[PDB]
């Protein structure tokens, strides 16, 4: 169906692990972004309440990057807890199979939230097992009506293939830009938005880093 | 040398509120010294629940977080988890060797354990995990991983996993009870069984745990 709009096509990966730094750095770049990806590094350090804190302080969409990868019954519980904490969307692994994905879709439909299917990863180890399964995982998502996908900026031809599988109407976001070597502009040939973590949050000047990224893709 | 689990029985504590989780665990505390805590409880009550279990029950805690990210992020997850007091963490092997090593690095630094999840118990595991499982297990063996998780619901797969990891490795196995796995059959290959809802949702959890141990008193 209709997919979300991400301001400036840029999603902040907020993986700092203390609340003060996470809030401060996010504050520094709040003018450039309306969507923040929060994962386990921050949540396990500060608690699930950090999600509602971000939404209230910044008025942003929160994607919970929890790479959900359990059996269906447990996946439903994880999704329910996560959406109860205010997350707008959750990222789910496809490698555990269709029942595990459907469990997440069920909860997202009930609660009016979104699932992102992680089809392929950005790190070298992804080549061992994930890469060979990635096209089939993406097709599994398409066949189940998944609208939102995550694929790797560090493998542009794989990202291009993913876009071909999911079609032009699906929403695609892509990590590995900056620290992992992915290029903002090239990634946006295929992705609707890029995800950027440390090259912003570890920068001497995070606002300048975000502004520079946006300048390069204006 | 690997850990010893009292009565070869690990409680999967997947209740999602603190009072029920603590109470039910209290009911069965005499039967077990090792509890597996996952995201259902942790995301509902906070990471402080791990230290609470260790202090109240004196148990080993396995954090079932199915860690499945890039190496940099895996390191962060493991550090947060071990800082919260977890004795061990469960890590997926499907994201590959660098991602597993990141977890081993932190576990070595902090004096804790990694369990490698090689194969899963639910039907969807057939789609992608099953075909990779022997290679994931071999990857673990080649990296010196000593602790493994494999499925009670696929006994011949569990047997194959034991053949790959050898007799000296430690193997725990979920899917017993609710998912149809049998305690005794599973313990032919696994060092311990993991049991969740068939204990924690029972009308009488202590009776359920006692019944399970009674059925394996022989082993
Ligand atoms: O394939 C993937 C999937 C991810 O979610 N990620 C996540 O995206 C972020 C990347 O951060 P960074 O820009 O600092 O490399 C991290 O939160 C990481 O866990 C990734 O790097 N590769
Ligand atoms: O392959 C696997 C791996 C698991 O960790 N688990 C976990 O083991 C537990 C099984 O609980 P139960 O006995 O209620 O089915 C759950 O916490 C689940 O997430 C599993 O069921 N299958």
């Amino acid at each position: 169906v209709d997919v979300m709009d991400v301001m400036n096509r840029l999603i902040l990966a907020m993986d700092l692990m203390n609340r003060d730094d996470a809030l401060r750095v996010t504050g520094e770049v709040r003018e450039y972004i309306d969507t923040v990806k929060i994962g386990y590094p921050l949540v396990l350090s500060e608690g699930m309440d950090i999600i509602a804190e971000f939404r209230k302080r910044f008025g942003c969409r929160i994607i919970a990057d929890f790479k959900v990868a359990d059996i269906p019954e447990t996946n439903e519980k994880i999704c329910r807890a996560t959406f109860k904490a205010g997350a707008d969307a959750i990222i789910v692994h496809g490698f555990p199979g269709a029942d595990s994905v459907r469990a997440c879709l069920n909860v997202a439909e009930e609660m009016g939230r979104e699932v992102f299917l992680l089809t392929e990863m950005s790190h070298p180890g992804a080549e061992m097992f994930i890469q060979g399964a990635a096209d089939e995982i993406a097709r599994m998502g398409v066949d189940l009506g998944v609208k939102n996908y995550v694929g790797p900026s560090t493998a542009p031809e794989r990202l291009s293939r993913l876009r071909e599988i999911i079609g032009q109407d699906s929403f695609l976001i892509s990590p590995g830009v900056g620290a992992q070597g992915g290029d903002p502009g090239e990634t946006l040939r295929f992705a609707d938005a890029i995800i950027v973590g440390a090259s912003i949050y570890l920068a001497d000047n995070p606002a300048a880093a975000a502004a520079g990224i946006i300048e390069s893709i204006k």
